[PDB]
């Protein structure tokens, strides 16, 4: 048969028209208004949007769903602070077993693929209590999940390199076990040492030739200062394009001139950013960042744990959440958010060359029940079909892999 | 014996699981186990059963006018009140009775699918819509009465002192049977705060109806406008009969302005509605509720030239509010749940017949989640909706 799979009547946003999509193995082979030829399996999109797989650029699969199990969410009789949530992890990771972490990771993944997410980058706690236990469970589950979702794994020193002094050796080990990236947390208010926390991160990154994804959630000028130091060291170390800053809440409350002055530094350093829809500050200058050409992806962050009680692993729900946080309504703006959950996330992850609905690219696709990006955000219809490596893995809200 | 029993229903106010027995349109028995079987039963399977959600502010008449193309119509340009007013005037020129009616019913069906059984809609009354939109809404309201209770506000969307035909058209609308009267922005729309408000109260007293005013003006001008409204509420003997919609101004006005006004609002019995399509992120929602202010919640417009969004789903709206307002604790999520239920009931005036208690209306929603908190978080679809003791929704289908 000429194609292994054809998608019929697929509206493609980037072309603003309806096409048949022909697939062989794990690749898109043909995109034509009508495809002639024999074919093994077919899906009719019926004039609706077909999209590349959504990118969830920042998750914590390892400690997800730990809030579940009772009538009320566990942990949430008290308000969120970073330091208190760090203490809850340490206590949780004391008795947590390999298999239950694994189970949580797989559950998290299944929930994501059900919503059309086919690429994620997760961080995993590495500290003196979790040790490499959580890393091992994640890497193992990642192996089992490879026909459903691509996972990048950040060795994440959640307690601080200069607070928990066992962090440096545990991370080295985690990187040797095969984690893809390295990152720490809040150089200023967590580490109390900006130059040293950052220099150490770059040293470890260069030793194992891995990219970097840093949690910088500190607000105000202290946050912008921290990100500036990071971007400057990015250049000094020859790591242009290899560094991501997660959160960057500080862009919301720091004076706007601080960001205006830093933008050229961010472009020069190839600095990439991820805003999580469970925390994007309402005054975050998201539109402004994108119009200035900054690479800004989007993400669930934590899901149903002791940091964040929320989460459905659904980036289309997350897109709606961002329109509301940021008070957007125009079709153009809703389109920029759609880019955030797709092609911007691809760039953050480094996979842009194989990403998109174009001849030659990976047959990783989502058939939606809505007419357009805008309409999908608005109506929140469930996914009709999910396709990974040219194979149907989701149909009718069931994982059929 | 019972016309209907709901089995294994978790009830939040009691924090326990119960069977619920219903006869006609009333709840008759709430017991841990109800002895005997009946023809019509629903098993909630340990999940939350809730009173019907209240969507305290909608515009059913002009809903879904954005639909019909690949991209939402109207939204190639940004929102301003005045521009959206002009779009309505143009839309209402050629709009027919039946098309408005169709939109109203569609809106209602969408709402009941999500467990909303009570709504208050505003309907445009001005020199182009005239009473055409009122007539279509009232008619559809009559057809929908087995699905959802509707209150209808005669709403002078263009301004009493801007469109001078408004006063007579509203009087007519009220005589046709609209339940409430309201205007818009006494300051930046009417350019006359004392007169726009005094006229609204005159019309209200002529027809003995309650009031629901759109005050979206920001800052001190908004708070000042609401203060004048609350003060006239007292002067006119209308304590408890006045609702202020939006009140965005509580978000940006200095906090001391609100602190000083709160006793006035309590004295006047002022009621408020925040719409989840616009609640400002710094709106002091929690603070209002802890001070004992009655604050309901609402979709506002749905897929029109004011708001492109909307699914008429208050549980989705509750999630939206947690994100706008940055709430996470179980207590705070519980206050939002109150906003979409019992607070809305109070705004609408129906609290005596509202709740899952013996004696109250058998208007209920069987959810697929364990608790208010878990429902907000997981957004599971509704299992069953019951209105006047009859099943009207099952497995996402309207079965009435
Ligand atoms: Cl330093
Ligand atoms: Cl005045
Ligand atoms: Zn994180
Ligand atoms: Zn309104």
């Amino acid at each position: 048969k000429d194609f292994d799979l054809i998608i019929r009547n697929a509206y493609l946003s980037e072309k603003d028209s309806v096409y048949d999509i022909g697939i062989v193995g794990d690749r898109i082979i043909k995109i034509e208004a009508k495809i002639e030829g024999t074919v093994k399996d077919e899906i009719d999109a019926k004039g609706n949007l077909v999209s590349p797989g959504f990118v969830d650029a920042h998750t914590h699969m390892d400690k997800s769903f730990t809030s579940t199990g009772e009538r009320l969410p566990k942990f949430w009789s008290r308000p969120y602070t970073r330091d208190a949530a760090i203490e809850d992890g340490l206590k949780y990771y004391k008795n947590a077993t390999h298999e239950e972490i694994k189970r949580h990771v797989i559950e998290h993944a299944h929930m994501q693929v059900l919503h059309g997410t086919l690429y994620t980058r997760t961080h995993v706690d590495v500290d003196s209590v979790a040790k490499t236990k959580a890393v091992e469970a994640v890497l193992e589950a990642k192996e089992e999940l490879k026909d459903l979702i691509d996972i990048q794994v950040v060795a994440f020193a959640q307690s601080g390199f200069f607070v928990d002094l066992e962090s440096e050796s545990l991370i080295r080990k985690s990187l040797d076990m095969g984690c893809d990236l390295v990152g720490g947390v809040d150089p200023a208010t967590r580490e109390n040492n900006v130059e040293g926390s950052l220099d150490l991160c770059f040293k470890l990154a260069k030793e194992y030739d891995v990219d970097i994804d840093y949690h910088i959630a500190d607000i105000g000028t202290v946050g912008v200062y921290s990100i500036n130091r990071l971007a400057q060291k990015t250049i000094e170390n020859g790591y242009k394009g290899r560094v991501t800053t997660s959160h960057a809440w500080c862009f919301a409350d720091a004076p706007s001139e601080w960001l205006d002055e830093a933008i050229p530094l961010y472009k020069d350093s190839g600095m990439k950013f991820v805003t999580c829809f469970s925390s994007t500050p309402p005054t975050m200058p998201v539109i402004k960042l994108l119009e200035a050409g900054i690479n800004l992806g989007c993400a669930s962050d934590n899901i149903r744990d002791f940091w964040v009680p929320f989460g459905n692993g659904d980036m289309v729900q997350g897109a709606l959440i961002e329109t509301q946080r940021l008070e957007l309504k125009t079709n153009r703006d809703l389109g920029l958010i759609w880019k955030m959950i797709t092609s911007e996330g691809a760039r953050v992850l480094g996979i842009e060359k194989n990403y998109g609905i174009e001849v030659g690219k990976k047959a990783d696709l989502v058939v939606l029940n809505s007419l357009s990006p805008q309409w999908a955000i608005i109506d929140q219809a469930k996914r009709l079909c999910v396709i990974k490596n040219g194979r149907i893995i989701v149909k009718d809200e069931v994982i059929v892999a």
